[PDB]
């Protein structure tokens, strides 16, 4: 079950397969995977699926040199809410991650652990239960109504952070950035993207502060720019990575509809490469494209005419991942990548081809994907999808 009236195109000739250097890692291609939730870690204790994991990110990290960003792994209890997302605060977690790490980096490839705090975009229920709080940024406006829903029957209110509280939440990302590179990781990416609690700050719908974290764009950013400055700090700059989605309304973020969001990334990147002259210049900065400002949806709709992140370049002097729907458009792709610092991050069809790098590299037909089992407790849908070769001799060109 390949893709129909798609027009695969050879992008073998152009730099997405050129060797970049991105912190310590060398990479032999610029074709990223991003963090991409796939809902398998076990319940009790969000342990990384002691089953299919490793062949998962295995059979991902197949091709030599690939960047892989984790899916997003919780820093603690408090920063979780989904029972089957993993984490990486737990010695249990540590033990499965690790014999992940040694898989990508066996096959030659690297590892980035995402660092995720879901702030409301977490079930409320599932906190109360865990004795858990519902934390955001704040308590008087809410993520939706499903969401303002379960917060009032499990009588766990939408809390407001203090400032003590993200300090605390400062103390985890130190400690989930340093057991993750005690394991073997090249890195950590700082998940704040698609509306969870970082993005809930830098959001002024979402951030109705007085505070220093809030009331103003130096307020909003201040919390992402803290934990930046910590895992800096504690594991190294070039260990380091951010995530950031601009023009994203996903988890009802702003988007393109506020009209000093703009400012308000502006000053983000502003203040990395500000640093990144002090010498402390973060591995990297990934990006959510515009083109998608909700990641579960149909593929083309939910997009941003007079929106773009290309203004990031003109602050933001180090490398680039810009991610969405980029597979089977070779086209945007081929012309993006003439830029000498720029990857691309694949989702949806990284999880539906394993040899992905290879099908691009060639202008191969692509696996389809099937949205019902991109979370799903089940090995179908995970690892079970074929590669160029496999899907071959079973036919899937429907002969
Ligand atoms: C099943 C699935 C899970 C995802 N999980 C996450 C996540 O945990 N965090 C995140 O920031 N983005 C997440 N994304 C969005 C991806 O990082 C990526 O930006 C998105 O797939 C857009 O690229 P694509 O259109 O090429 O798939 C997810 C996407 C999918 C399809
Ligand atoms: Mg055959």
């Amino acid at each position: 079950s390949f893709v129909k009236d798609f027009k695969p195109q050879a992008l073998g000739d152009t730099n997405l397969f050129k060797p970049i250097k991105i912190g310590n890692n060398e990479l032999l291609h610029r074709a990223v995977i991003p963090p991409l939730t796939r809902m398998r870690a076990l319940h009790p204790g969000n342990i990384p699926n002691r089953d299919w994991a490793v062949e998962y990110y295995t059979q991902r990290a197949q091709r030599p040199g690939t960047m892989i960003i984790t899916e997003g792994a919780f820093i603690s209890p408090q920063a979780g809410g989904y029972d089957n997302a993993p984490g990486v605060w737990s010695e249990e977690q540590m033990v499965e991650w690790t014999k992940i790490f040694n898989a990508i980096h066996e096959k030659k490839s690297f590892v980035w652990v995402n660092l995720w705090v879901l702030g409301w975009a977490a079930f409320p229920d599932n906190l109360a239960r865990d004795g858990l709080r519902y934390d955001s940024a704040s308590d008087n406006v809410f993520m939706d109504a499903e969401q303002e829903a379960k917060a009032k029957k499990a009588n766990n209110p939408q809390h407001s952070l203090t400032k003590d509280e993200i300090k605390q939440y400062i103390k985890e990302y130190v400690q989930a950035a340093k057991n993750s590179i005690a394991a073997g990781a090249d890195g950590v990416e700082i998940h704040s993207a698609n509306g969870y609690l970082l993005n809930q700050f830098l959001d002024p719908h979402s951030n109705t502060r007085t505070d220093e974290y809030g009331g103003s764009i130096e307020n909003r950013a201040r919390f992402t720019l803290e934990v930046v400055d910590a895992l800096v700090e504690a594991i190294g700059h070039e260990k380091v990575g951010l995530r950031l989605s601009p023009y994203g309304v996903f988890n009802s973020m702003s988007g393109g509809a506020e009209t000093g969001i703009v400012a308000q990334y502006a000053y983000v990147a502003g203040e990395l490469e500000k640093r990144a002259k002090a010498g402390k210049r973060l591995a990297f900065v990934h990006l959510v494209e515009p083109r998608v400002t909700n990641p579960f949806l149909t593929e083309g709709e939910g997009e941003y005419e007079g929106g773009s992140n290309d203004f990031v370049y003109s602050i933001w002097k180090g490398p680039v991942i810009r991610a969405g729907n980029f597979a089977l458009h070779p086209e945007v792709v081929r012309e993006e990548v003439k830029d000498k610092r720029t990857l691309i991050g694949y989702g949806r069809f990284f999880i539906s081809n394993p040899d992905l790098v290879d099908r691009l590299e060639k202008g191969l037909p692509l696996n389809k994907y099937d949205r019902d089992t991109f979370y799903q407790m089940s090995a179908h849908g995970y690892i079970d999808y074929p590669t160029y070769e496999e899907a071959l001799k079973l036919g899937w060109d429907k002969k």
